[PDB]
């Protein structure tokens, strides 16, 4: 729901003034920061999932 | 190993981090769309 | 460098791969929930 | 919309038969395969985003 700011929203009026390219580059930094963040959550997820795996496997073998 | 309690905490944390990626991915997708129409407006300028 | 055409293709590919993560993340989240209630049923057995 | 199969859906009747743990471990393999897939798309996304970045920056400097 975090909607675009005017600095992020590329309008036709922005193009008639020649700032569409700079607004597109602004989006580039933000997008690429949000890939890094969502990548960092990936590594965290993969680490939290991996320890549930150890816990569940350690109990499966308690039955055995 | 880890307790049953710690196992539920990891469980609660995993669910919220999934919800967090969903929200980040919705934001990131909204911004990819803007670059989409910019490229299109510059492409559609290129044809005409 | 890359053409304007290749730039639009990367654009179209990025949007679909985002849509694909959304669908994978919805599947993965549904399965995390099942482990959630299993742990809870085993936890709620542990109290009683 | 890819809903759980009965092999994936852990019921109370599964617990009364002692197969909840194995179904939970089945979920573990699938979840962890889907983290790897969503991680692989991350790397692909980060690489496709990075080349739009080069293209947009190379045009910003053409104006200059
Ligand atoms: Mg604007
Ligand atoms: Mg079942």
């Amino acid at each position: 729901e975090r909607k675009l700011t005017p600095l992020e929203h590329i309008t036709s009026l922005d193009l008639k003034g020649g700032i569409g390219i700079t607004e597109a580059l602004r989006l580039q930094m933000e997008v690429q920061k949000q890939l890094h963040e969502q990548l960092e959550i990936q590594r965290n997820l993969q680490l939290r999932i991996e320890e549930q795996g150890k816990y569940l496997q350690m109990m499966f073998e308690k039955q055995n």
